[PDB]
This record gives structure tokens, sequence and C-alpha cells, in this order.
């Protein structure tokens, strides 16, 4: 059995938290250390 | 009048000060500047 207080609302939001990250992990942290840069000749 | 305690010893003493002098300037001091670096990129 199911309940539709909890279920269904779990099921979209961890969706909804799918489709978040599908977006940001390819464009946003996609240079997170290429253009990572320092103020040094080290 | 002069003095051979005095006068002479300080003549030579002043010409040898100009020769060291002349000797360091030219060679050793030059690259004060342009050899001076620093570990930075600013």
């Amino acid at each position: 059995h199911s309940t539709a207080i909890g279920g269904v609302w779990l099921s979209v939001i961890f969706i909804f938290r799918i489709m978040v990250l599908v977006v940001a992990a390819e464009s946003v942290w996609g240079d997170e250390k290429s253009s990572f840069i320092c103020n040094t000749l080290q």
C-alpha cells in the first residue's frame, strides 16, 4: 500500500532534485577547477 | 703644514675607498633592481 501524503510528494521532490542537479552539474560546476586561479607564480 | 700621521693615511684610505666603490658599483650593484624578483603575479 501507499500513502498520498508522503509518497507522491517525496517522488516529485526527488525528481525535482534530480533535474536541478542535472542542470547544475553540467554547466555551473563544470569549470570549478579549470577556472580556479590563485595570485602566485608558485 | 701637514702631518704624516693623519694626512697620508687619510689620503691613501680615501683613494682605496674610491677604488673599492668603482669596482663595486659597476658590476655588483648594477642589476640590483632588474634581477630583483618576487613570487607573485601582481
